[PDB]
């Protein structure tokens, strides 16, 4: 935080992630309004990484207006998390449980700018863009992204029965580059499995890419 030198601001200013799962090899992040691998691990990485904030931060999860209506009543908002939905019917309201109903990911950013990104009195950490495929795509785009922490998902069973995927991240490769594991784990903070996890007819990598 501060120092009596005056030389530090009291946070960083938060690093944003684009976070989420792609079937190799053509990029496919989802199939008929779901997704065809259900991974267990996978999704407590999801869990961990957007929860892992250093000492008194916290995160933020980011995203759209169909992928909260399919997060369990029960468990939302996220818990440990900002959560920000995003919907261009939003009024811009932070209700009683701190969650943040916008209209745009600009009207977050410049509330949160304003609030010196801060939330219940904790600075944040980092900001998670969390799909679905819609607001994927959007932001995939947004110059304010740093980096993407992609899980590379491999289908091992037969041939014909790999799922026809019918949206893809709009993910151009020229843009990024990918980091080493160790950079990785810094990033998120944790321990994390290198090289391929298995669960049933699909192996998947965690992988992290920054900007070319
Ligand atoms: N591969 C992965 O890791 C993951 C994949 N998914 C996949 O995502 C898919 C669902 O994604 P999708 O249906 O696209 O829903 P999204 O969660 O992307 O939400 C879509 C909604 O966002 C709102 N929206 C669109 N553009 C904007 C904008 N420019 N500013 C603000 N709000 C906007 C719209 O609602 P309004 O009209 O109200 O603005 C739109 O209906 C499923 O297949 C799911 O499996 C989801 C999570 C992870």
């Amino acid at each position: 935080g501060l120092v009596p030198r005056g030389s530090h601001m009291m946070s960083t200013r938060p690093k944003i992630s684009l976070i989420v799962a792609a079937l190799q090899p053509s990029m496919g992040i989802g199939a008929k309004g779901s997704l065809p691998w259900r991974l267990k691990n996978e999704m407590k990485y999801f869990k961990d990484v957007t929860s892992k904030a250093k000492d008194g931060h916290i995160n933020a999860v980011v995203m759209g207006r169909k992928t909260w209506e399919l997060i369990p009543e029960r468990f939302r908002p996220l818990a440990g998390r900002l959560n920000v939905i995003l919907s261009r019917k939003n009024d811009d309201l932070i209700d009683s449980n701190g969650v943040y109903h916008f209209s745009s990911f600009d009207s977050v950013m410049k509330h949160l700018e304003k609030d010196s990104f801060r939330f219940k009195d904790m600075p944040l950490d980092k900001i998670f863009i969390i799909g679905g495929s819609q607001i994927y795509n959007l932001l995939i785009l947004d110059s304010r992204v740093d980096n993407l922490l992609v899980t590379q998902v491999h289908f091992v069973g037969e041939d014909a029965d790999k799922p026809q995927m019918d949206t893809f991240l709009d993910w151009d490769l020229s843009k990024w580059k990918r980091l080493e594991h160790d950079k990785l784990e810094q990033y998120v903070g944790l321990d994390v499995p290198r090289g391929l996890n298995e669960e049933g007819s699909y192996n998947y990598e965690y992988t992290m890419w920054e900007k070319a």
